[PDB]
This record gives structure tokens, C-alpha cells and sequence, in this order.
């Protein structure tokens, strides 16, 4: 099984291949 730091972990990663910022920001839109 993997660590429960697994998701805040995966979250520093994602950083970097999100660039640009949440889904939900999307939504509201500048």
C-alpha cells in the first residue's frame, strides 16, 4: 500500500504539471 502523505505528496509533483493553476479556476475565469 502507498503512504498517507500520499496525497499532499502527489500534490508538489501535479505542481509542476498543472503550470498553470486548479480546474476550478477555470470556472470563475479572470
Amino acid at each position: 500500500l502507498f503512504p498517507q502523505i500520499n496525497f499532499l505528496g502527489s500534490l508538489l509533483i501535479a505542481g509542476c504539471i498543472t503550470s498553470t493553476d486548479p480546474v476550478l479556476s477555470a470556472l470563475i475565469v479572470g
